[PDB]
């Protein structure tokens, strides 16, 4: 009987130290989860149990605090090193600082392997990064060798910044060669180790033949067979067990993200790579698992930089500032409306006796509200807490649209709602009803806007022929998750401020805040 | 034929300089109208095409701009000498100040009788005021004598302060006998003049006999026979025509408020004191009608003292500031939003830790809005504007009722909805929705408020028997306007700040305002 032990994490977003059950900073110590130090001991206390184990991580731990705002990666590396991974996928948020942004903090400094198979390099770059990053790895695991084939999001150009010197080919194209390659190189164990989401991980394992296992990430799904111990609701069975075309069990796992959970599968495998049996669950990274002292205070000895951004307060909160995508992707949610208030306090500016403001109204893609802010600690904001709200360094664009183009991004904003993806609109200066009986495209009942042409402000329906002022995030301006008639159709683009420094300052000018639910977005 | 032409004012409310067709602080002179000064020239003109001419004022000089709070009276007493008032009936108002408010200002400074029929003195005040008001006054007017008798608001005890050395009976009662003793005086020809709004105009004149004009105030009529020179909405022809019980026909007459008309009515009297017939109507004094030259350098030799109220500016506002009656009174209006905003954002204090803070709502009277304020003059707000919005000087207080007991609020705010009554209330912190088809105290359908217990803000449909916490006008906590469910079912009453003050920390913390019309108040 020849058992495999593997760990994954996914998603972890640079929270490098412990953090809320929200995953935003920690502030009550005593009920803080997860951390790097605390992942360490846990992992400890599972390679001391079982002899055959394997750490994997699926992508997306760049970006997300200001751990990586200043380390920009190598607090990345250099602590997975200290975690000792086996192999890590590639992400697409790896690219976010470009190809350069991935080269000399993470893959140069990488004591593990780093896969992707689906990218491929040309040009200039080609001789720049061949041997930083392997489509493939066999992994000597005891008296037997495991092979973790790397794949990363097909969609990653759209979501990234990679750069024209990387091609992005389809997944399951890309894979299977590989598969078959290690499969003639006698290696009947095969991982698939990658970040696409959930959906193409269940199409990962049913059409790669040989994947004996799928470890993925990128949407950020919370997987568990039983009571769950936390907040988060399951998507499904852990593992999530898919039949593949040549009729293989082929469990599928994720473990949620932000590193709340260590995923746990126990694989038992015969002698010629089938696998018999798979069971296992996330393991809820609570303050009963100690921190281990070691990697605690090489944090600590790394977290002396960082006090440089909570030093100046910037206002105070006496309200929960809820930006969990729980809420800003299925609702009205009150830290979007905080950040389109500010947004159109920004743009206030004198023009024509016969305007009180040029722009009145603002759209938000609730995937873009990154963490909450908890209010406790005496409410207090510092720059810390808003670079985990706002961590990419977007700006607030000034748009022009048209009554239907407006109208289209609506419907847009619930084509399929219920699966938590960012495209769900927060707004400001708006007034939407929706009707999800209703078919996609004919799910918008009301749609009012708050005029411009007029003394006193005051909501009046949407006009299709009518042409509209929006302050919006450059992501949305781009045509940016899905908004391709935005980026088609608008009459004006003009470039703003800083999104993070657009918030910090309309929370100083109002020095305490307390943004409500109002009805912004209404469900029939 | 024996011609009489009465020339009367009303409610001018402290507005001595020229005002904006709003009747907020002139902005654009050339657009401007009213003031003192450009009513004497418009007296003059009359009293040089006509021999009989009477000029008469219904009450309510007292209070309403920075004049009053400055000069507490003798400026009325000083340009209503100054324009040879030939009578003066006393309004409530006049008793903001208590009965010493009123007699050392005014009373001891008027060279015309001021008059009032319905106000008797007892005790320790009867000897001090006795002859400073008279119940009648017979004044000669050519060869004839007309008299001309004085009534107030038998309310006035519960809308000012007129103290208990001063008993008000009703109009019609007091009337009576005073009319009998001039008719055996051999005067047949008789003026009521009072202070007791248009439905009791029209009582006095039905009910009181050998009155043969009713001359009245306090509800701002705008009669008009005609196609109307300005925004106001007549409520009738001027004159009203009432018939009383004996069979005469009786005009009533009013002229709006604030100054901006001035009432004109001809009547031809025959040999004994019967009304052959009333023709008339009220003149707009707009800019064409010059402003007296001497009036004006009278009026800017006193404006010197008012000029230290406009030097500091609070803020600037980019909206109108809609504090206008025919929007407060009716509907949503951005001036209530803002008044009611500040008193929230006032009472933020620390609390219990399962609360974001111990007040999320706010009532206010619309009545207690008591002007606009424009934005024109790149929206500068200084105190002489606020003084004008919120001339009383009362406080905003903290106090706790029963849910009924808001609900029986909402049900009178709107229990006689459409005769431009005070008591509809502006709101924050909560959703109402009004039915006026449904039958009064069952005409709001929706009620939802802003939840305290709760980390997050959002509303919730109003719960009978749950306790809110409440901010709302001093003058709403005693009973004011009708709420008498507040006064007595209050579960607890704390005195706060300035309402004037409240305000203006509110603009400064803000800087810059532009509050809008978002459906705090709806209608079915
Ligand atoms: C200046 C733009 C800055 N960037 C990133 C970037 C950097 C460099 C070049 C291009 C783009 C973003 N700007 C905004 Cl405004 N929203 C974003 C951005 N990136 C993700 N979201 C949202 O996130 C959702 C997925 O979140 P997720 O947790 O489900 C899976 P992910 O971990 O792979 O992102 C999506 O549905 C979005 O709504
Ligand atoms: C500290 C309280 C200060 N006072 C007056 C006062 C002074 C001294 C002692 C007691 C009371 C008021 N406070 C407020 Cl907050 N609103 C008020 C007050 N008095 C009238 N309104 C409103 O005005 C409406 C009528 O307005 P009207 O112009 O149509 C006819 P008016 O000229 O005779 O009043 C009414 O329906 C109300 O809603
Ligand atoms: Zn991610
Ligand atoms: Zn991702
Ligand atoms: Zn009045
Ligand atoms: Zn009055």
């Amino acid at each position: 009987a020849w058992e495999l032990t593997i760990l994954h994490t996914n998603d972890v977003h640079s929270r490098l130290e412990q953090t809320s059950e929200d995953s935003s900073k920690c502030v009550d110590a005593s009920r803080c989860m997860g951390g790097v130090a605390r992942l360490f001991t846990k992992v400890q206390q599972i390679r001391r149990a079982e002899p055959n184990v394997l750490l994997l991580d699926a992508g997306d731990q760049y970006q997300g605090t200001i751990w990586f705002t200043v380390y920009k990666g190598a607090e990345v590396a250099h602590f997975m090193n200290a975690l000792r991974y086996d192999a890590m996928a590639l992400g697409n948020h790896e690219f976010d600082n470009g190809v350069e942004g991935l080269i000399e903090p993470l893959l140069k400094e990488a004591k593990f392997p780093i896969l992707s198979a689906n990218i491929k390099a040309k040009g200039p770059l080609a001789s720049q990064i061949s041997g930083l990053y392997l489509p493939y790895k066999v992994l000597p695991v005891g008296d037997e060798v495991v092979g973790i084939v790397g794949y990363t999001s097909k969609e990653t150009p759209f979501l990234s910044n990679p750069g024209t010197n990387l091609v992005f080919e389809d997944e399951i194209t890309a894979l299977q060669p590989e598969v078959d390659k290690l499969k003639t190189l006698n290696v009947n164990k095969i991982i698939a180790l990658g970040h696409s989401g959930f959906e193409m991980d269940k199409l990962i394992a049913q059409k790669v033949r040989g994947v004996d296992v799928v470890v993925g990430g990128h949407s950020n799904t919370f997987l568990y067979t039983g009571n769950p111990p936390s907040k988060e609701v399951p998507a499904g069975k852990y593992p999530f067990i898919v039949t593949s075309d040549d009729g293989r069990k082929v469990p599928v796992v994720q473990a949620y993200a932000f590193g709340k959970y260590l995923g746990y599968l126990k694989i038992e495998f015969d002698e010629r790579g089938n696998v018999i049996s798979s069971h296992g669950n996330p393991i809820l990274l609570d303050s009963s698992i100690p921190e281990d002292p070691s990697i605690k205070a090489d944090i600590n000895k790394w977290r002396i930089k960082l006090d440089d951004y909570s030093t100046q307060e910037l206002g105070k909160t006496i309200v929960y500032l809820d930006g969990s995508s729980q809420s800003c992707r299925f609702r009205e949610c009150n830290m979007g409306n905080l950040i389109c208030d500010a947004m159109i306090n920004n743009n206030l500016r004198h023009t024509d006796e016969m305007f009180w403001n040029h722009v009145s109204m603002c759209i938000l893609n609730g995937g873009g509200i990154r963490s909450p802010i908890d209010e406790r600690n005496d409410g207090t904001i510092t720059w810390e807490n808003l670079a985990a709200v706002l961590p990419f360094g977007g700006t607030f664009d000034l748009v022009q649209l048209k009554g239907s183009t407006l109208k289209k991004a609506f419907e847009h904003s619930v084509h399929r709602y219920g699966q938590s993806t960012g495209e769900f609109l927060q707004v400001g200066g708006i007034h939407v009803v929706y009707d999800l009986s209703r078919k996609p495209g004919d799910r918008v009942v009301k749609l009012d806007v708050l005029c411009t042409k007029c003394r006193v402000p005051s909501y009046d329906p949407l006009k299709m022929d009518e042409v509209y002022k929006v302050i919006l995030p450059n992501f949305l301006a781009n045509g940016g998750d899905g908004f391709q008639m935005i980026k088609d159709e608008l009459l004006r683009h003009d470039s703003g401020d800083q999104d993070i420094n657009v918030v910090s300052t309309y929370i100083s000018k109002m020095k305490v805040i307390y943004p409500a639910v109002e009805g912004r977005i209404k469900f029939s």
